[PDB]
């Protein structure tokens, strides 16, 4: 239509009343190049490693945006330092391509992001992108699916765009989105039933066998963590990737698929705990530590906590 | 860049229904069906930027009768089979799931439409009785899924071929020629909510994936709840995918003639097994064109593991 | 918004060539036509991002060799026609140009593949023998225009049909049907850097329509110096096209079996007339592919001012 | 590719070295939004007045992007004064749509725009839309062709970006475009050949019966100025919209039409005159107030201006 909101004439405005200089909004701006580039390759990548592209093209699309200077990517070993000469005042952490192996399967994949903002003032390094979730300026993710959707949380909201092919914009489609309190979904890989740690094995068996005599929990699991964290946004329910014996840690990154999501299901009035602390609070010593996650709508995630202490 | 030699489905439907001296009327059918499954992939990739199953429906309905080729249409929303008008008609009967899964958009998890194609075994006057044929008797079946790609899956005699819709050109390009499933896999497919009412077969079979007897490693779970995503998923990495019966869906939850059993002759097509527990799919009766049917589907090996445990259990 | 009843290239010859109880082979022959023009126009669109006229000469050869619809093909790059082997046969002749202009993509202009389909009348072995025959023989002509829009305009023996390309479908989509030109236009369309060869009928003509006898208003002038955009123009606003006889050109410079008469049999199909100056182009017998004959078309009364000043200066 | 350079990538990059405010940077991108959908809504303008999206859509793009202050169209009576709220330095001239009527024949059409600075201290007003020509700061077309191709001059060169359908962005595809010296095409209506004034007579003449005994010129002429000046640049020529006796003033209107393509001709190297002075440097009196345009190579319109006062 005539005045289509595109995510740029949302966070310019939004950024305007920070009274900022534009580094976000050329950031999300460049972000957006690699997003739509990595949705038409998806889109046609049977027709004719794709992890590498990705990678090489959002290192490529942060760096002449003049506002990073730090980049943290699952693909890489070391953090990158910008260039002075393109520095810029935020942090970047992001996966440019979660859950690859499923492109065969044709299962929703996504880029994963979360934003910080250097505060000290010596040279960029590692320990500026050593922050707590808590203190993510904003964060999201662009989900490869049916259609190419990036959900963004930043201090006022959570919101999501939609990928208009015919214009190459992303068009806002829902304002503020609110999870909702309960939901009927849990979403977990039940394959490791024998690794799982007690509370997780009894929260399982009263939601399958509700102890009120009522509604089952429906199972869900795409096997991809963008697909079914979109799905506990907009549906509402639970996600859950907790420790078990095969990973003490968890299996998820902390600074770039944990903390972004955590950081978008508590904007939206989820919550998100490791089943011991919250996940936005944790203060990470490397970049590229794990952490357990559970994550979704509050009374949910709650009666899994209570199941979790009543365990101690 | 840009190949001058693009397999197209219409130019290899052509190279299989030619030199068997074929209809190349199928071909027509297939053309107008591929017309139906672009327009629903832009709806679906535009969907919140714009009731669509029902769009769906009329849509593939308007395609399917100019073809020249159908004389009885079976649809998981109709009623009554649709008997093509005399002007338009042709031999064959195509039973059709629009948009299986359409409640799923809203999330966006993969949707898509599945098809069965009959070929009518009678000298008579169209009626609903055409559809009611055998899965056995299926000409060509397959599926279309609206995911990250748009895939169309095309099961006939000789095999199954998967295409990819070139969002360019839109054109299906031939992508794998000549599938077959993994033997055995390590994934399994069942939504355990329903837990509870499960027949005592399928919950030894879920915990001896789980908790593997002979010290394996536990198979992955992996669920999307859309029927055409989990088959997909199935038929490219293997596996097990499993509707049987529970109480609250005594009979199964999925549709046998456009849906079960499309898919269980992609499966079988693809060096796969499709039975209800009792029986092979493609070999129950139909009854009413909206009869329902439980489906086990999946590798040869893991099919048969549950086969074992279901015939320890009557 | 997403239309149920769609009207595709392909469902409006079906509903042509089907009450003839015709080929339904011609359908497949044009059905396969489309995908090299969907497949041009992208790259077009691209082609500063990204030879082209071979590359589509190429495509275009193979897409109609698997159509199993044709024997003979000539182009505008080949020498000799193309007999296309019998494994593939079927019974048209197609001539055609498959990126008139291709000069000018540089430029922007918009360009077209033209395209002339006979039916082979004979009993022998496909030579190129096949394709010499005069235009009036033609069973169905037209062209595609690459240009803001993609355009495919279609005509066989009851009328012209213009297509155009739904960017998000990838299906030609009909936008009007049975076209007829004006009868007198208010345009003339020729190259007057050649002013100095042209022989004097048009020098007569053209000082008669910027310098009006009969005090009217003077022609305007449009000369895009693409053949197919300058066609287009002609057919849907009306007015005279004239690439003539020069001395440089002395035969003319269009080629008679893939450009003049494809565009001769649309212009006259659509109700106008195209003559070289002495005959009228659909009644010249071929001698070599490459023959090349001049071209005038347009609307009706513009051609018979021409010809009636042509006859008075024999 | 991966590090593909995108028009903002470009514009943004140039606008650093001024030492700017990003408002260049916002009204191109802004633009450009509107390009894509003009060119979206060509593409199938057939399948289902536009004169009216096209303007609609232009003035809003334009009005977000918090850069301008004045916006002078061919199809607004008087000139829009932006909302302080929503104000910038720059006043944009453009032509959503020209060449409209052309649609129906599938005409090689565009939007042309011309953006100055607003110098002055008191409030917007079409005063200071009323600059030569000389003063733009920056100027272009996107034509709306077989491909959708945006040719920007802006003080350091012409440049051409291509419209990437697939990731819906402008590439750059030509840097610094020089016109050719003398060239071999000249462009006019020749259905206006009474009209004529007898400079041109004669100038066509020469072209066509070449005194010099050698090659007459080609004649082109699409009837869409974008399509022509396009042609007339990437190729070389001369293209003409004389003075005659139905418009003794011209007809192509001097904000919007000619001197945008005047700057991009002169940018190039070419020349642009009325056949009496030069087009950038008439200092206009009413907003909507016509011109005669000569533009092309410099040759070319210097053998016409000799023609032209050899005539006197
Ligand atoms: O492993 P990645 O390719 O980095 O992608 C992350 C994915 O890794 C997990 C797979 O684990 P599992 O197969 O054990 O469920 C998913 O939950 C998640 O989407
Ligand atoms: O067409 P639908 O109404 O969605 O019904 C079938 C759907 O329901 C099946 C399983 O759904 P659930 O586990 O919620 O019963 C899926 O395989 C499939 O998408
Ligand atoms: O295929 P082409 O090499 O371009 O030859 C024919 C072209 O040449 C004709 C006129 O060109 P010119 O006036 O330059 O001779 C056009 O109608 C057409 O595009
Ligand atoms: O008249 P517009 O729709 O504003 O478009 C401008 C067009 O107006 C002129 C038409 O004039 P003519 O037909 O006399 O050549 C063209 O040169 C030019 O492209
Ligand atoms: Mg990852
Ligand atoms: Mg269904
Ligand atoms: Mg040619
Ligand atoms: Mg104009």
């Amino acid at each position: 239509d005539t005045n289509i909101v595109t995510l740029t004439r949302f966070v310019m405005e939004q950024g305007r009343k920070a009274r900022g200089t534009g580094e976000m909004t050329q950031l999300l701006n460049s972000l957006c190049t690699a997003v739509k580039a990595i949705s038409t390759a998806v889109r046609k990548a049977g027709i004719a490693k794709l992890d590498v592209l990705s990678n090489d093209l959002v290192i490529n699309v942060l760096k002449s945006s003049f506002a990073t200077c730090v980049l943290v990517t699952e693909e890489d070993k070391n953090a990158i330092i910008v260039e002075p000469e393109k520095r810029g005042k935020y942090v970047v952490c992001f996966d440019p391509l979660d859950g690859s192996s499923n492109i065969d399967c044709l299962v929703s994949i996504g880029t994963i992001f979360g934003i910080y903002r250097k505060n000290s003032t010596d040279e960029p390094s590692e320990k500026d992108a050593l922050q707590p979730g808590r203190n993510l300026v904003a964060a999201g993710y662009a989900l490869y699916g049916s259609a190419t959707m990036l959900v963004l949380a930043m201090v006022n909201g959570v919101n999501c765009f939609m990928l208009d092919p015919a214009i190459g914009e992303f068009i806002l489609v829902d304002r503020n989105v609110k999870i909702k309190k309960k939901g009927s979904i849990y979403s977990i890989n039940e394959g490791y039933a024998k690794e799982f740690d007690p509370a997780i094995t009894e929260y399982i068996q009263r939601k399958k066998f509700p102890p009120d005599n009522s509604a089952p929990y429906g199972a869900r699991y795409v096997g991809s963590m963008v697909a079914d964290v979109h799905r506990t946004l907009v549906y509402g329910g639970i996600f859950m990737y907790p420790a078990n014996k095969k990973s003490p840690k968890g299996k998820l990154r902390l600074l770039y698929e944990c903390n972004p999501m955590a950081y978008v299901m508590e904007k939206a009035g989820g919550l998100a705990t490791t089943g011991k602390e919250a996940v936005l609070d944790i203060v990470p010593t490397d970049i590229h530590q794990r952490a357990p996650i559970i994550l979704g709508s509050p009374e949910d995630v709650t009666e899994l906590l209570e199941i979790y202490q009543k365990h101690a």
